């Protein structure tokens, strides 16, 4: 509310804030003395946080060098002494933490129980030199020291830091915002220099983004980021998925689609983090929890299981090499290994059993780890289509979309969005399209009882059922399970792993089948995937080339049958002659097989026509065969392969260099930012970091709506509506305030 | 140094010093660096070739073993694929060097129940190993130049 | 050559208007600018 | 890095590098936190000298 903001700015609120700052700072210094007062100190820190929130809310919507920001800067100036006091409090305790973590403090420590005397603490601190002697005295007084004068530095440091975190982060956010919106107040420089330690500590946790304003001008937002969320982002698999997403969007992602795809990628990420958190390691229920631990271990070690299976396949094939065939036992022939040791044959059996076990464990691990993600995506897209497209209400599937036909089933299923977080899609779709399509029809489609809906809203209902395996069996929904199993069958990787299983099982019948598992190297290795993908990229063209080869060989075969048939005797003996081209099929097979394999062509394999009326026609026949089939067609194949390498390479180069040149968000060229030094780097890292955007998204999901600011509520509303206008396109803070900025 | 010292033992060792032309000349460095740029990919291609030849060898051992007599004389027959190792070495060595493929080096199956399966076997060998894999190598080299 | 012809045609089409020849960047300064310019301002189908 | 661990104690150390005062600068910079004596032992340098 701009009017309320101006009224407050002209109000006396400033003087009240000054008084609160003085009291806050002095009360903090007094309260740190004794532990008993720590609770009141916590309340004091929380009240300071609320005041800082008020001040930040006043900042909301402020342009650079806005008068509200300037007045707050003046208020900070007037309350400076208290400000330096508070910042010194914070930095002193942070330095106490890092110093006590330091080994030098430990070496000064000489006590088995780990306590430090007043004097030893003094010596260690003055040896670090960070702290003035008055500061050391204040710290010693704050530290509860027993009559023995020894201190537990661990608790001494730990007590203060949890409460100070929230207020410290809010202070850092306020200082950053004021610094950016008033680049030239030297008082604000001195404050920033004082607070640098706080700014350094909270720098990772701070997340900075830019959004398109409700006021149709760009704004900047600062938010908190949890360490767990950050770490989950840094986890390598998330990074690989991120690079995959970047490559895909850059190669075939439209600008309009791009940002929605980014939102979907962030949602999928969030789901993956949840899964990682659940699987992460810290009488029927006892067996169940042992089962859960076993499944979690399988999911964690899934890739290691795959590598182990590949190693077992390699070992099985190596042992299989010694395998041999002979008519004599160690008319039917006997197959047996040829090795002196005799330990292998038991070893092959053990290896086959272990390989099958590993493969089944891999099936289970893939299921638990990944199938939830697939169901999450499919449920999410189905819910989006129903909410907005209303396809099954109005449009219906094209009837050529097996995915839509299969999805028709899950609609009636009660469980439906088991993986998707929203369980209220049914009610929203009903509220939205019941007016047009009839509430009862939507209810029948969705398997949802209106009366049940209304009763749940009016009053809480708890029909708690007793625990039972039979009751769980009753609960299971057959139709939802059917839909899930259909999706599982459809997905490719599950099919490959089931192939692995089946081949191991048949290998137990005949060990030779285990060789097929060696092909898993393609999936296992990036390099083989690239090399084979080079061929797959042009696979249709290559197949059609093979078809053209068949056609041309067929025509040459027709000519051979009609006129050049005599020359196709492949038998030396005159008494028993073998003519290949007496029959069309034999002629075609002969050509296709021998001539194509032949470098010179069919002429090498058929008798020279020298001294024949048809000699000239045949030499033309052979040479044209050699040029068209032996030479060009293969050349087409190699050229397609070369084109594949070049195409993939230029795709990677294009993706990388576009990423480096332009922002994923605005699309602005690197040159505009780089006019200022390091401009594109700063813009990507701080102004436009996609990771910061995603962190903001989870911050909002975790945050209560009532606490949401106007900005946060604005973004949340557009997220729910799925409109992405808030994301900045072709605009930035720098450009908006450039003339003002310089 | 070491090669010169061993050359004093046997003068033949001095030939290795001829390879110094690569370091000496920019052009040889460029040409060889073209290969080195894709060296890992080329090695992995060789490994895939080994795997495919091994599978073809398994098929030969199980079903197409009879056709692997490389001895004219009936009294003394030499069967390469009675043993897995011999079959693998035979394939890897003769078939890869062969332009037409292993079919050139093994007896025609004409008038046999397995003739169709064998012709498929040979032609697929020729396409996958003789043609594509080498083609992968030359394409990698061309990509290196570019 | 043929591949680069197709790529060139497509990416030029996406970058510049068939009509004015203005770069996509000028329009895109405003959000969705090139898309709007092609669909409504400069649609060849609308001209026909 | 494992190999470089050795040269630290060596007196000659920056024989080729022009700066022979890196030891003293590093000491002045990080002795406050990590202990002067430990830096001296790591660098093979006698404070008294
Ligand atoms: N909006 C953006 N957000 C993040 N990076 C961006 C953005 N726009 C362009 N970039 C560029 O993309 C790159 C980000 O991907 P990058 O491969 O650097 O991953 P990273 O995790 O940032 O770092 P690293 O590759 O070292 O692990 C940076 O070079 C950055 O300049
Ligand atoms: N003057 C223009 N008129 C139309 N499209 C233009 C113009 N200038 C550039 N374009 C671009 O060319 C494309 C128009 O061809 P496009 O292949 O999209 O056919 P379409 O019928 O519009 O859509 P689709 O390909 O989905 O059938 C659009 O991407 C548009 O951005
Ligand atoms: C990805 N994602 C969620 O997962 C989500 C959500 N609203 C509630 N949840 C479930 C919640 O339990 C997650 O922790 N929104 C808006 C969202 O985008
Ligand atoms: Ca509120
Ligand atoms: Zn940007
Ligand atoms: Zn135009």
């Amino acid at each position: 509310c701009t009017g309320n903001q101006q009224s407050l700015a002209h109000s006396r609120l400033w003087d009240a804030v000054v008084g609160f700052l003085h009291v806050f700072a002095h009360m903090m210094m007094k309260l740190a003395q004794d532990s008993s007062q720590i609770e009141l100190l916590k309340e004091l820190l929380d009240l300071q946080k609320d005041m800082v929130v008020m001040l930040l809310s006043l900042l909301e919507g402020n342009v650079v060098n806005g008068m509200i920001a300037r007045q707050m800067v003046d208020m900070l100036v007037e309350s400076s002494s208290n400000v330096e006091m508070i910042l010194k409090f914070f930095d002193m305790f942070l330095k106490l933490k890092d110093i006590v973590g330091s080994e030098a403090f430990q070496d000064y420590v000489t006590d088995p129980r780990g306590l430090i005397s007043k004097k030893d603490f003094q010596k260690a601190m003055d040896s670090q030199k960070q702290f003035t002697g008055p500061e050391i005295q204040f710290l010693l007084s704050c530290s509860e020291a027993d009559e023995n004068e020894m201190i537990n530095f661990e608790e001494f440091a730990n007590r203060f830091q949890e409460p100070a975190r929230d207020i410290g982060f809010n202070v850092a956010v306020l200082l950053t915002n004021l610094s950016e919106h008033v680049p030239h107040d030297p008082r604000l420089r001195n404050f920033l220099e004082l607070a640098e330690s706080i700014l350094e500590y909270f720098r990772p946790y701070l997340g900075r983004i830019e959004i398109m304003g409700a006021s149709r001008r760009i704004e900047r937002i600062y938010f908190e980021i949890s360490e767990t969320n950050r770490a989950q982002w840094e986890m390598p698999q998330v990074k690989e998925s991120k690079r995959q997403f970047i490559f895909d969007v850059v190669n075939e992602g439209g600008e309009a689609e791009k940002m929605e795809l980014f939102v979907s990628f962030c949602e999928d990420t969030i789901f993956e983090m949840q899964i990682a958190a659940q699987i992460s390691e810290p009488f029927w229920g006892e067996l169940e929890v042992q089962r859960v631990k076993f499944l979690n271990y399988l999911s964690r070690n899934f890739y290691t299981l795959r590598f182990l299976a590949l190693f077992l396949a390699f070992a099985i094939n190596f042992i299989l090499l010694f395998y041999k065939v002979s008519d004599s036992p160690p008319n039917m022939v006997y197959y047996f290994l040829e090795e002196s040791t005799g330990y292998m044959e038991p070893a092959l059996w053990c290896l086959s059993l272990l390989h099958t076990l590993v493969a089944f464990l891999c099936i289970i691990g893939y299921n638990c780890l990944k199938v939830p993600l697939v169901i999450f995506k499919r449920e999410k897209e189905l819910a989006r289509k129903l909410e907005f497209d209303g396809l099954y209400i109005t449009e219906q599937p094209g009837d050529d979309d097996v995915k839509g036909q299969w999805d028709r089933l899950v609609l009636n299923t009660p469980s439906f969005p088991s993986n998707y977080w929203d369980k209220f899609v049914k009610r929203k779709v009903l509220d939205k399209h019941g007016d047009i399509f009839g509430r009862e029809r939507i209810a029948e489609l969705l398997g949802m009882d209106l009366a049940s809906l209304e009763i749940t809203a009016h009053n809480e209902r708890k029909p708690d059922p007793p625990p039972g395996l039979l009751t769980w069996l009753m609960s299971i929904d057959v139709k939802y399970q059917i839909w899930k199993f259909g999706v599982i069958f459809t997905d490719n990787s599950f099919l490959y792993l089931g192939w692995y299983m089946v081949m191991s099982l048949l290998g137990h019948y005949n060990n030779f089948f285990f060789a097929a598992h060696l092909l898993d190297i393609a999936m296992g290795v990036k390099t083989l995937r690239t090399i084979l993908s080079s061929v797959t990229h042009n696979g249709k063209q290559l197949v059609m080339t093979v078809g053209l080869l068949a056609v041309v060989v067929y025509l040459y075969t027709v000519v051979a049958f009609n006129f050049f048939r005599k020359f196709y005797n492949k038998s030396e003996d005159e008494d028993e002659p073998d003519m290949k081209c007496d029959d069309m099929m034999t002629c075609y097979l002969f050509h296709m097989y021998v001539g194509v394999r032949a470098g010179g062509g069919i002429g090498d394999e058929i008798e020279d026509p020298a001294g024949d009326e048809y000699e000239l026609y045949r030499v033309v026949f052979d040479i044209t065969f050699f040029f068209f089939v032996i030479v060009i067609l293969l050349a087409i194949i190699q050229g397609l392969i070369i084109d594949a390498f070049g195409e993939l390479r230029d795709q990677q180069e294009q993706v990388k260099e576009d990423m480096e040149t332009k922002c994923f968000i605005c699309g602005i060229g690197s040159d505009y930012f780089d006019t200022t030094p390091h401009g594109f780097e700063t813009h990507t890292l701080e102004e436009h970091n996609l990771a910061n955007y995603m962190f903001f998204l989870m911050y909002l999901i975790n945050k209560d709506e009532t606490e949401h600011t106007g900005q946060e509520s604005y973004v949340w509303k557009m997220y729910q509506e799925r409109c992405w206008d808030f994301f900045p396109a072709g605009d930035c803070f720098r450009k908006q305030y450039e003339d003002q900025l310089s």
